[PDB]
C-alpha cells in the first residue's frame, strides 16, 4: 500500500486510541520511532496486517471495528486532497464514479492493482457496489461507504449480499439503500 495511505491510517489509529498503543504496535514490527513516511514509497500489505493486529489487542476492540472506522474517517482526509471529486456531486453519484478513479489513480504507477468497485442502480432508491480484490479489506471498504454516507449528509442503509474468495480475489457485494429516492421516475 503507498505510504502516502498507511501514514494517514497511523495518523487515524493515533487520533483514535493514543499515541501510546499506536508507538509501541510500531515497534512490535519493527519501525524505527523516528521514521517520515514518503509519499511514494510502498510499505508492505502484511506489515500493516501486524500493525492492526497489535491495536486489536493493545485496545480490546474487534480489527474489523478498527477498520470500519478507519475508512469512515479516510474520507474526509480525501476531500483534503481531491476535492474535485466532491464538488457538487450527490453521494450516488460519487459511488458509481469510485471505480474508475481507483483505476485512474494507480494507472501511473507499474504493478498497480487497484480494488474493484463497480457500481450498478438496481431501484429508483438503491444500487449495487461489488468489492473486488486480492487484499481482503472488507472493513475498509464498509467503513468508506459509510463515511461516504456522512460526508455527502445522505442516509442509506447496506445490505451484504455476497462473501467470499475465489483463487485469491476477494469478493463482497452490497445492497446499498438511500433513504431518499436518488433517481427520477
Ligand atoms: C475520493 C475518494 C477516494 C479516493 C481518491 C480513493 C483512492 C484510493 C487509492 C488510490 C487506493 C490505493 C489502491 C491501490 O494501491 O491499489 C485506494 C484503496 C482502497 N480504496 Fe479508495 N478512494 C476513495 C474512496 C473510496 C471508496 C468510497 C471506497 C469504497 C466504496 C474505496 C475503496 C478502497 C479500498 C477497499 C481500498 C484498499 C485496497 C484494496 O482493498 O484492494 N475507496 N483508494
Amino acid at each position: 500500500m503507498k505510504g502516502t495511505f498507511v501514514g494517514t491510517w497511523i495518523k487515524t489509529l493515533r487520533d483514535l486510541y493514543g499515541n501510546d498503543v499506536v508507538d509501541e504496535s510500531l515497534k512490535s514490527v519493527g519501525w524505527e520511532p523516528d521514521r517520515v513516511i514518503t509519499p511514494l514509497e510502498d510499505i508492505d500489505d502484511d506489515e500493516v496486517r501486524r500493525i492492526f493486529a497489535k491495536v486489536s489487542e493493545k485496545t480490546g476492540k474487534n480489527v474489523n471495528e478498527i477498520w470500519r472506522e478507519v475508512g469512515r474517517q479516510n474520507i474526509k482526509t480525501f476531500s483534503e486532497w481531491f476535492p474535485s471529486y466532491f464538488a457538487g456531486r450527490r453521494l450516488v453519484n460519487f459511488l458509481m464514479m469510485m471505480d474508475e478513479v481507483h483505476l485512474q489513480l494507480t494507472k501511473m504507477i507499474k504493478g498497480a492493482t487497484p480494488p474493484r468497485l463497480i457500481a450498478k442502480p438496481v431501484a429508483k432508491d438503491a444500487i449495487e457496489m461489488e468489492y473486488v480484490s486480492k487484499r481482503k479489506m472488507y472493513d475498509y471498504f464498509l467503513g468508506l461507504i459509510e463515511g461516504s454516507s456522512k460526508f455527502f449528509k445522505e442516509e442509506i442503509s447496506v445490505e451484504e449480499v455476497e462473501r467470499g474468495e475465489k483463487d485469491g480475489f476477494s469478493r463482497l457485494k452490497v445492497r446499498i439503500k438511500f433513504k431518499n429516492p436518488v433517481f427520477e421516475y
